[PDB]
């Protein structure tokens, strides 16, 4: 019926720097490398906000409509739920959380992202769910790059 997983990333960057971009429900293309454009009306960063995401050409999907479910600026948790679009993900929801970790007298961030999604009557737990891991891992990878790049500038 459903299928779920958690992806993890060690980032060589301070938490607030990482959170300052993860917390922009309105500008996910800062780091999500498959998004081309994001539009959000009303109160931009507030539980209930809605983004219309445009995806770069040559993707299986072209459009996605997502809703901000959790935003914890004090605990560093952003939770979202995908509600419409071209893709085959149904009842997708994910939560990305951030945690302080010092590895080598080097202060950094640990990003943890869990999702739950429905699996089409057609496909399998593996088929549908591996696709999303790979995607999220791509996103987290890019979050580490973008994040570590800014660090090197400041
Ligand atoms: C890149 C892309 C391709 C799809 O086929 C589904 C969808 C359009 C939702 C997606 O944005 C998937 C986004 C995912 C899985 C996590 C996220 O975005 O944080």
């Amino acid at each position: 019926s459903q299928c779920s997983s958690t992806l993890v990333k060690h980032i060589k960057a301070p938490l607030h720097l990482v959170w300052s971009i993860v917390r922009r429900f309105d500008e996910p293309q800062k780091y999500k490398p498959f998004i081309s454009r994001c539009v959000v009306q009303g109160k931009k960063l507030e539980v209930g906000s809605v983004r219309e995401v445009d995806l770069k050409s040559g993707l299986p999907a072209t459009k996605s409509t997502e809703v901000l479910e959790i935003l914890d600026d004090n605990e560093h948790i952003l939770g979202i739920r995908i509600v419409g679009g071209d893709h085959r993900l149904k009842n997708y929801s994910s939560t990305i959380s951030l945690h302080s970790e010092t590895i080598d007298g080097k202060t950094g961030t640990l990003a943890i992202e869990s999702f739950v999604v429905d699996v089409p009557e057609g496909n399998t737990k593996e088929e549908t769910c591996f696709f999303v891991e790979a995607l999220i891992q791509c996103n987290l990878n890019s979050l580490a790059d973008v994040t570590e790049r800014l660090q090197a500038e400041s």
